């Protein structure tokens, strides 16, 4: 089983969406934070989400109504939730209060639970980003000098093959291999060996390093 | 200097506000980064926020617009503009599109920059939370075995002083005075009054049930 953990505002479709996309089980948990007192767009909403949740076999919402009057303290509460819902945990933020979708993101995040996020158009357009644990590992990750060196070389040459990255590098083609078999699994490059997106934005971020 | 960070919407005040309460200077660099194409009500958003600016003396908005269909490639141009700002760096989440702001937020953590970032009550009142790189820092960092033996016995304690707690963690009055510095510096205990008691702050809390 997986976790949802969202908040709501007056328009329970983006959760429904979400459930959708990902493929929501009756047995995976679902759990709504809201502001309190709930008022009655949001109430109305729930009332929504709850009866179409039915129909589709989704898994039934537990909802939680927290007040949000400064950062630790609600963020104690939004880390009490997370600390106990089964991973990976899959959220949305284009619903429901900015402060408490903040909070989800950040205790997501520092909680260090597998996750994917999804943020849509609020405006009903296509357009949407997601990302998940190892998109925020590979960007907030320590890379040795060696690895900056390698990932550098494949961002200068738009990709090598191993042969010639290996003579480029000083280093022997087994250990290359193993090397871009480990960094191809940390979701920055594949294989000639070339960066993705990913990879490039390691790229910006360690020149600003050096 | 220090520079602000923003996207933007239909609704200029929470900028203003920001700008306001964080004494901004006509020197620090403020950015604005809105969606391309620029939709007629963020149009009128911007100039009535541009006419304000001039005549409180604020710092002149730089703009740019972005296209935003994709984490990587919109993260890549909302780090182009991160990784030239001085630091701190100002935000506010509380206007404009949702995605945008999620790349800031984002872009700014992993740039490692110093930051503060708010976030208010999207109607109006008064409710609004902040937080910083420390407080990010804190939440992320790994401590020991020792330090979280430190922690808990503050949290039991609710707050002793240095003299009584080399008693109880037998050690030193000098290791423990530098370790509380230290992490007094990450902002998760403070020292205060007569007595001059170490205690954790909310933070630590949140420390202390992350290594819970």
């Amino acid at each position: 089983m997986k976790s949802y953990f969202v908040t709501m505002g007056f328009n329970e479709t983006f959760l429904l969406r979400l459930l959708n996309e990902t493929s929501a089980q009756k047995e995976d948990s679902l759990v709504i934070v809201v502001p309190s007192p709930i008022v009655s767009g949001t109430r109305a909403a729930i009332e929504s989400l709850r009866a179409q949740i039915s129909r589709l076999n989704y898994p039934p919402p537990r909802i939680y109504e927290i007040e949000i009057t400064d950062f630790n303290l609600a963020l104690s509460k939004i880390l009490d939730i997370i600390l106990t819902l089964p991973e990976p945990i899959i959220s949305d933020l284009t619903m429901g209060m900015r402060m408490i979708n903040t909070l989800i993101l950040l205790g997501i995040i520092v909680s260090r639970k597998r996750f994917t996020v999804y943020v849509r158009d609020e405006g009903g357009g296509s357009r949407v980003i997601s990302f998940n644990d190892n998109t925020i590992r590979a960007l907030m990750r320590d890379y040795s000098r060696e690895e900056m060196k390698l990932l550098n070389v494949l961002y200068e040459t738009k990709g090598t093959g191993i042969t010639e990255l290996a003579k480029m590098l000083d280093k022997s083609e087994k250990t290359l291999i193993n090397k871009i078999a480990e960094l191809k699994k940390f979701g920055i490059l594949t294989q000639k060996v070339e960066l993705n997106e990913l990879g490039l934005n390691v790229i910006k971020l360690n020149k600003s390093v050096i």
